[PDB]
């Protein structure tokens, strides 16, 4: 029952995070594409501050299909030994209609239930 | 009388190239933004193969304002001693709602009158 968040929303690409806990938080990302063309060779990257550790598991695919017909999911495991408020930077890269696109964002809006 | 081209059109950012010649082609770029937020700290970069030479002059500003309320203009002077078909790789970087965005494209649709 940890609230989800929108980690990223710009110009047609949205990424939601959902959370599970059993010092580790397991994040599942869901990437979706509201534009008229597929985002191909899609790669998600994440980094946490040095006082946390992250493990990124394999994504479901490398294509975010046009017009919300499907998603990419991917799991991130975050270790938080010092019990600090979660913080993360993400980087997205993909191809779209002959263009190569990259974007980076800070994710700050983690809910307290995701870490405290 | 040289036809203009759309050098770049993706996801709300459009860049037109217009041309003048008096082996030098003077390109004026026009960047516009049909999205709901300004594209700030906007930087245009261009590269050409080695058998050309480019001089990039200063842009009119560093903001492409939201909802098509204005443009950035910037001049590129290209020298083409071998009179080969003109082509270019461009890279754009900017901030959008705080996210850092980068995009790259090849511009290989130059009109014959821009180089022949």
């Amino acid at each position: 029952m940890i609230p989800s968040i929108t980690a990223y929303d710009a110009l047609g690409l949205k990424i939601e995070f959902t959370f599970e806990r059993s010092s580790v938080t397991v994040i599942t990302i869901q990437a979706s594409n509201s534009t008229e063309l597929d985002m191909t060779d899609f790669v998600f990257q994440a980094a946490v501050p040095k006082t946390f550790q992250l493990q990124l598991l394999s994504p479901s695919s490398s294509v975010v299909p046009a017009f919300n017909t499907g998603t990419i999911t991917q799991v991130i495991k975050v270790l938080n030994p010092q019990k600090q408020q979660l913080r993360m930077r993400i980087k997205l890269t993909f191809n779209w209609n002959g263009y190569k696109v990259q974007s980076e964002a800070e994710v700050n809006n983690f809910p307290p239930q995701s870490w405290q």
